[PDB]
């Protein structure tokens, strides 16, 4: 959902500081491919929505990974293919995917940081934001950061004033300190951007099954 708030920045330098952990996803589809994006926040773990790994059919090896991705061809990080879908039971579009190691039996959050999760003690409207991922109307796998305001805090549900494109679908949304408050899946046009808001409940479902979650 593009809004009068379109402040969009491509990342070059994918692999360092908080932009490591932002993935880009690739998912085959007969005619076609849809792609998304994600965070990667464990050991063999990625978050994303619902709505992206629906993608695959419930095949998870249809889903290719690759944090930290600069463009189609520079995918200085690889790949890692889909092991499992853990959706979360709740009523948001949120889901981890657990991931294969590479070829060279690395781990994907061996091979990049695991992205900090924010506790959301401190979140609120009015707070500036950012949500960084890889928008469908730019080349394919190109990392864009997007800028903007929280206008809305309720239940599981986090709406902010920034522009973004489908291929954003399963984006991170970052606070100040580049923690994520929560995971872009959609918008209502001329009217705000959505995303699954990581409260206490998502935390537990995070916890229980990313042993190594780093929630700050």
């Amino acid at each position: 959902v593009i809004l009068p708030n379109n402040n969009r920045h491509q990342i070059f330098n994918t692999t360092q500081g908080h932009y490591d952990a932002v993935s880009f996803i690739y998912i085959p589809i007969d005619g076609g491919y849809m792609s998304g994006s994600g965070v990667v926040v464990g050991e063999n773990e990625i978050l994303t929505n619902k709505h992206v790994v629906n993608g695959a059919k419930g095949n998870p090896r249809n889903i290719s990974v690759h944090p930290s991705a600069k463009n189609e061809n520079d995918y200085p990080n690889g790949k890692f293919v889909g092991q499992e879908i853990i959706p979360y039971p709740g009523n948001s579009d949120l889901a981890i995917l657990r991931v294969s190691p590479n070829e060279h039996n690395q781990h994907i959050g061996q091979v990049v940081k695991p992205a900090t999760i924010s506790s959301n003690t401190d979140t609120r409207i009015n707070e500036n934001i950012t949500v960084t991922g890889y928008p469908g109307d730019k080349p394919l796998a190109t990392m864009w950061e997007s800028v903007g305001k929280v206008v809305y805090i309720g239940g599981e549900e986090l709406r902010y004033d920034l522009s973004t494109v489908g291929g954003n679908s399963g984006s991170p949304v970052f606070n100040g300190k580049n923690q994520v408050i929560g995971i872009h899946y959609g918008g209502v046009d001329n009217k705000y951007n959505s995303s699954v808001y990581i409260n206490d409940f998502v935390q537990q479902f995070l916890r229980n099954n990313i042993p190594d979650i780093n929630i700050q």
